[PDB]
């Protein structure tokens, strides 16, 4: 047997834990052999000057671990262990936004949120009622968070239906996942072309055969969807992703209609952005206009609060709720003092005041956007898109490549997307004009001048 | 051509709220026919007696919405919209579903194993620590965090279970959150598609449901006096293990240095091979410091490591993470796809948690309440039964198991000690297939940790008849 020197001030580690530390590994080197008797208690004790009490400790370490076995009639002794048979690239590196512009539709705003009302909400929802914190967790969510959300829902989207139907949350990727696994599974998935691609990657990574259907003046077309004769729809009708059309009544109607004409039709409505409309009141969901039950209306606090939160939700029909309460094993991803946090932001009314705010706010932050854009670009900009929601799309006359704009602004530190990333089948079909999406949401206005003048070159190669 | 009334009164919808709203309803109802004029601002504001703003606005609102068109002349039309169906309306209600009942329960005394404890927790520590996190993140929260968890709150996290489970990773192979239910799902996406899975039988059937749903081959491993055989592995050849090796679930059995050693060789002999290690409870055990976790012993990163807080901190929090070997990263990293599950302040306020030191702390003195409590619970039960009370499992986690000798079955017992306010676990329930049960003594789990402990005397005495 080698030695065991022991630092006595420990802290570093404790006498025992070094002890037993050095004990696996001479028994692991196997510089201790198996079945080798190790010195009795008292007798390592008194070689290595500490308390009977140290060695106790370490030596029942190793016996639970089963480094060492005992014998009545001791001592301990070594257990026979079998030998073990037998970056650069990965390693993400740290840059930093100072001083990007970011023209990016995802992130969110930090500097207006009430971060203090919030915090009120959740000392509120904590002490409200703290042993029912460890209460309740429900794989659907809190009842009462799903009744406020519900009510809400109630009130702005037009939406109909029961706590019951509702399923939190925590994103609406494992919403749309779970529900992709209550749909029958040979079920033939459309989405809007161009559309939201996570969506698409999330559906084909499923093996989901995914049909792409294309845009009118009205939104997805009910010719295509006619012809390519798919189950269920996915789409986006309070402001199309990514091009920005609200559909049309009429449009919705056709839809409602081919989802009632055969059994097994559904029609997922993702409503994401739809609580900002600029001109008008917002738009009743097409949910609220369905007598058929065929559509699982899929919303989101993600734009309205939430850095970085992400709580998203989702109202089933009956049999599909049904369907999902004969799996049994679900769990809530959403915290409860989150979901509890929420239904107070919600119920006292501070909800709907920052949504009033946030409102007006981008309101104007598009406004003065768009004013930049113009005075910059002249007539050789072209903006697509309802006045609504946090992005809209910019086409420019240039025959200069999006990927040459993307990285030249990739260079001025200018943060934006092509249009191409939103195409689920590639389609040329033909050339330009070159586009971009522009969201405003993360923004700030001081900045928007230089942004627009980080743009412009490109689209311009330096002008 | 105009009929509409309008409440004028302060509790009423705003004027031209009602108007679009009366319009929209004749419109959808035919009363309005396709392509009929509608009046102009100015007459139709003037006939109301109303603004020609609220006007406006309302045939904005039915403009927007698509129930009227404009030519450019006046110029107002009903917009040619198709009739509904005609096909046969689905009711509402249906009771089966409906049935959502709520009814308070306590006591409803609870020997669940589920979590969680929801007093005894620094809420008011953990309060500060977000508050601090917030005044030093923030602006950072709005620009949509890092896929696998923001940078810093992994390397947090990597630090921590370096020192508490010698777990060795770089925090670029971590990936946070939110529970181990998407983090398997993830995984499962992440390993071979036709890759076969084999679990502990008796084990975790959450997971082994979301395996079989997910159209997985699964096989189900015999447990021996070590835990999981090594043996049944070797003869049904599995490419993945699910395994519990510090406390494993339900049994109770922790994994001894040598079984972990033929788990990680088998893993290292042929290539593809892989070991899911779940690790829960770990970081209670009251005999004993907290065995170091398998992955650590492993040279040949052939092993997954599932970590959750789920157990320690709050019953609400949901926050779990896994180390992959980096060839899964890899695979991982090609998707693109992924959106973090877990909010950023909930991930600063973690890492504020652990890097005050506030954590560990918390996790000692519960370590105290849970070895005390156990003592308690299990001394209770050795007097309230002489006995024909059987304990299985180490001393260690928030659960152990019973075997008590009785005729009943286990099916029995169960439904009696819910008509005693008892709520109560069987072990047929971890079973995965599964047959018919066992029969035999029959056994129960008994979770504790969520129990006041006002209730053990009475809990164990209703345990007492049923059982008997
Ligand atoms: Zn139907
Ligand atoms: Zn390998």
């Amino acid at each position: 047997d080698i030695t065991i020197t022991l630092d006595r001030s420990e802290q570093a580690d404790y006498i025992y834990q070094q002890i037993y530390q050095k004990l696996k590994k001479e028994i692991l080197s196997r510089n201790l052999l198996p079945h080798s008797k190790v010195p009795s208690k008292r007798e390592l004790a008194e070689n290595l000057k500490v308390s009977v009490n140290s060695v106790n400790s370490a030596y029942q370490q190793l016996l639970a671990e089963g480094y060492l076995y005992a014998i009545e009639r001791k001592g301990f002794f070594v257990e026979e262990l079998d030998m073990f048979s037998a970056p650069d690239d990965l390693k993400e590196i740290h840059i930093d936004q100072s001083d990007w512009i970011s023209f990016s539709h995802m992130s969110s705003d930090t500097d207006h949120f009430p971060i203090k009302s919030w915090f009120r909400c959740e000392q509120k929802a904590a002490s409200r009622s703290y042993r029912t914190l460890g209460d309740m967790s429900h794989p659907q969510g809190i009842y009462e968070v799903r009744a406020a959300i519900t009510r809400l829902i109630s009130l702005t989207r037009g939406v109909k239906c029961r706590p019951e139907q509702m399923i939190i949350g925590a994103g609406t990727q494992v919403l749309m996942q779970l529900l992709t696994e209550l749909l029958p599974k040979e079920a033939v998935y459309a989405m809007e072309e161009p559309g939201y691609r996570r969506m698409y990657q999330l559906l084909k990574n499923a093996g989901k055969q995914v049909k792409t259907i294309m845009l009118d003046e009205k939104g997805m077309s009910i010719a295509e969807i006619t012809r390519q004769q798919p189950d269920v729809l996915v789409t986006t009708p309070s402001h199309q992703f990514p091009s920005g059309t609200i559909m049309p009544v009429s449009r919705r109607i056709q839809l409602l209609n081919w989802a009632a004409e055969e059994p097994r039709r559904y029609i997922i409505e993702d409503d994401y952005d739809s609580e900002f409309t600029y001109d008008v009141d917002s738009i009743p969901a097409l949910q609220s206009l369905d007598r058929f039950q065929n559509v699982i209306y899929m919303g989101t606090f993600s734009k309205s609060l939430l850095p970085g939160l992400r709580i998203s939700y989702m109202v089933l029909p009956p049999e599909l709720l049904r369907a999902y309460k004969q799996r049994g094993y679900d769990l809530q991803t959403c915290s409860s003092l989150t979901q509890l946090t929420l239904q107070e932001f919600i119920e006292s009314g501070e909800y709907q005041k920052h949504i009033k705010k946030m409102k007006q706010h981008y309101k104007e932050k598009r406004e003065r956007l768009i004013t930049a854009l113009e005075a910059e670009f002249s007539g050789e900009v072209t903006v697509k898109g309802a006045n609504a929601g946090l992005h809209f799309v910019t086409e420019f006359d240039t025959r200069r490549t999006e990927q040459d704009i993307l990285s030249h602004a990739a260079g001025l530190q200018l943060e934006i997307f092509g249009m191409s990333r939103f195409n689920l089948k590639e389609n040329k079909r033909q050339t330009g004009r070159p586009a971009l999406i522009i969201g405003f949401a993360r923004l700030k206005e001081e900045d928007i001048q230089e942004g627009v003048q980080r743009l412009f070159k490109a689209v311009y190669g330096h002008k």
